[PDB]
């Protein structure tokens, strides 16, 4: 059966199942999916361009720009001129840091049955595939 | 940097990049993303329930039901009573079979740099993760 062993279907299914688990936690802490992705990807980061943020959050750039409008109004991010750069503020970092700890715990739980070797292999393969296909 | 080594972000990014590549081909052959997922997941399948189809196509069930309304009007799928089951028709199979060959070729190209061992390891890990987290 094709779908059972077709890589893009496996990636899409695994991604949605794991993400859906953590999105429940994120919402219980006041975060939408997009807010979580933006703050977690900016935490501990130099300012990056709106285009880089859209890439790493897997979000269309027009959508990211409207999201940053409201996140900047809430004091959680700041846009700055170099192209437009964006950074997390201290308020945003304090808003997200506990949730990031919870995300690490959940990821640990997802990966523990597989063992350190298989978990690192998976992450390295995914990183290599991303770097080969990103524009 | 958190996002660089956080499994759900890696899965979401790799999934979107690989899928976006094949979706260009699919549209050039007349298929939307959802139409492609439905027909490719039903090809060579016993009839399955709408809920199973929603799961394997990573699509919300209300959306799948409206999609099947129009795909059934086009003669490409058929809904049948057991719960509602759904199957691909011969017309649908003939519509999608070439695109499935192209999808296999694209997947081969994505996986070839990694070698057979790493490619099979990735697919087995993804399958195991899906089976551990699906409801
Ligand atoms: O939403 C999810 O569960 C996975 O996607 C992400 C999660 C965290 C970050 Cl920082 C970036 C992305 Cl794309
Ligand atoms: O759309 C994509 O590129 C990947 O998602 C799929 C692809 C094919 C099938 Cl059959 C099922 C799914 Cl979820």
């Amino acid at each position: 059966r094709f779908v059972d062993d077709y890589l893009p279907a496996l990636l899409a299914q695994a991604s949605q199942l794991i993400s859906s688990e953590f999105h429940e936690v994120a919402r219980q802490h006041g975060f939408s999916v997009s807010e979580w992705r933006v703050m977690a990807s900016l935490a501990g980061s130099e300012p990056i361009s709106i285009g880089q943020l859209a890439q790493v959050t897997v979000t269309k750039q027009p959508t990211v720009t409207r999201l940053l409008d409201r996140m900047e109004a809430r004091g959680q991010v700041e846009r700055l001129p170099h192209i437009t750069l964006v950074r997390i503020t201290r308020k945003g970092l304090k808003a997200v840091e506990h949730l990031m700890e919870l995300a690490r715990e959940h990821e640990r739980r997802v990966l523990e049955p597989f063992g350190l070797r298989r978990a690192e292999e998976l992450k390295q393969t995914l990183r290599q595939m991303i770097d080969l296909h990103v524009h």
